[PDB]
């Protein structure tokens, strides 16, 4: 163990090689596995980079190479953030989820280390105060990374939806994108998180955030449409929105209906009858998530068909004066939730750290890192 520990020390201390292997080879030559079923990934295949970084970090601390560890981890933090900010296209969903899972594994370890240092009795009491202050300042930074890469990734997903969602929900006519394309997008998110063993609460967060986004942006599209909002349309809007409601209930979400109420109640407004005062009274009850201002505009921009007579003046006049008297007892658009976002990982308990076996994919080429991982393994008999 003398010569093993010496070779190991020499690898760990010389961080300008080791950083360049990790930065390029592992954090940029990162091959994210496929995000589909019939190819069960284990946890180690999803969190392989994090677990390498832990083996290396555990050893740097064992040997007391603490200034090497902060140069090492400062390069990691920068590189994981750069990778996620540069994501685009087909890989946005799977790459995003891959890194969220790996940062979570890292963060969970640092938390486990910090709690162990404070509780276990291990060396002087000034080197200890600085070791605690090093590991807590580290925890704070990996907390900040989790938060950043989630908000970057989630803002990127909202921008992919915005291109598809307006045309698919508001324009598309399933009796230029379709509702099939929106469902395929949500299927992609569902299967990634399933295949990558993401905690079920993070899925709920992501889909809730995006359904409220679709709700807001499509409602704000609808309410400006001029010769458009007919009875025909409301039926078609109801059918489109129901596809998402029904998807949510077959993929484990019970909040899906709460998230789509501005769309649902707009569809109801266009299908219910509006030619007496009592009809406006129970309409106001049906459309509980709509303000009087929003009702006024949707009603006055309602496209009657041929045959169908227009909304009487009595009615248009009555709605006009419900708005005037609420202002009294003192924007029609819904402001969409673009950010910032609570990190759903922060709300849930960090992953427990039993000693995990030292694995490195055979397709990688990191000779210094491989040898570090090998020499740790050797001392496990």
């Amino acid at each position: 163990a003398t010569q093993i520990n010496e070779e190991l020390y020499r690898l760990l201390e010389d961080t300008e090689i080791l950083n360049q292997e990790i930065t390029e080879g592992l954090l940029k030559g990162f091959e994210v596995p496929d995000a589909g079923v019939a190819i069960q990934l284990s946890k180690r295949d999803v969190v392989y980079p994090a677990r390498i970084l832990i083996i290396v970090l555990s050893e740097m601390w064992r040997f007391g190479l603490t200034k090497q560890s902060e140069s090492f981890l400062a390069q990691v933090l920068t590189t994981i953030q750069k990778v996620v900010t540069q994501l685009k296209g087909n890989d946005l969903i799977p790459s995003g989820v891959f890194w969220l899972a790996n940062v979570r594994e890292l963060y969970s370890f640092v938390v486990f280390a910090l709690n162990s240092i404070l509780t276990e009795e291990t060396m002087t009491d000034e080197e200890y105060k600085e070791y605690v202050s090093l590991v807590t300042e580290l925890k704070d930074d990996f907390e900040a990374l989790s938060y950043n890469i989630y908000n970057i990734w989630l803002k990127k997903l909202q921008k992919q939806l915005q291109k598809k969602a307006i045309n698919a929900v508001v324009i598309s006519e399933s009796l230029e994108y379709t509702m099939d394309d929106i469902l395929t997008f949500f299927n992609s998110i569902y299967w990634c998180m399933k295949s990558f063993h993401i905690e079920n609460e993070v899925f709920h967060a992501v889909v809730t955030t995006l359904l409220n986004y679709v709700d807001a942006i499509c409602f704000n599209e609808l309410i400006m449409k001029r010769n458009f909002l007919s009875w025909k349309r409301g039926l078609q809007l109801n059918y489109n929105v129901t596809r998402l409601e029904e998807w949510c209930k077959t993929h484990g979400l019970t909040d899906g209906t709460e998230c789509l109420q501005h769309l649902i109640q707009t569809a109801k407004l266009l299908q219910v009858r509006k030619y007496t005062i009592e009809d406006i009274d129970i309409l106001r009850g049906i459309c509980y998530s709509l303000t009087p201002a929003q009702l006024q505009k949707l009603i006055s921009q309602y496209q009657v068909a041929d045959y169908e007579s227009p909304i009487p003046q009595e009615i248009l006049r009555y709605v006009a004066d419900i708005v005037k008297k609420e202002a009294a007892l003192s924007s029609i658009f819904i402001t969409p939730e673009t950010g910032p976002f609570t990190d759903p990982f922060s709300l849930i308990k960090t992953r427990k750290f039993d000693q995990v076996e030292a694995y490195i994919p055979a397709w990688l080429s990191l000779p210094s890192t491989k040898r570090i991982v090998d020499l740790v393994a050797q001392q496990v008999v």
